[PDB]
């Protein structure tokens, strides 16, 4: 109810950032393409990491919004 | 009968996909730092361009379910 709200908002707040970090991780592709270095790639490896974690969270948002409705 | 159900619904299995595709980015970069080919980036780029089109596919929906909600 006012949960499904807060719910929806949180989602939608993980959307807005997991959209900007694929934008983010894009354009670092784009550099490792020019130049395939140890430090850029560990970037990389990081930004992929933290993407999982924000998919995680926004997947866990979906299925408790979910189990109230059902 | 039940639009916030069917939605939710539309969300989770976009997530799942999402996930997994995520996961797949993940295992590739590990090989690409490994051996930071050409061909592997390519792979990669094209991984992530997918990856904002799934992202992108659940903002309809979002706006939706927080349309309905409020």
């Amino acid at each position: 109810t006012d949960e499904l709200l807060r719910l929806a908002k949180e989602q939608a707040e993980l959307l807005k950032e997991i959209k900007k970090l694929v934008e983010e991780i894009a354009r670092l592709v784009k550099e490792i393409q020019e130049d395939p270095s140890d430090e850029l790639l560990k970037t990389l490896a990081e930004l992929v990491r933290k993407l999982k974690e924000l998919v995680e969270d926004m997947e866990r948002s979906m299925k408790e919004q979910l189990y109230i409705i059902k």
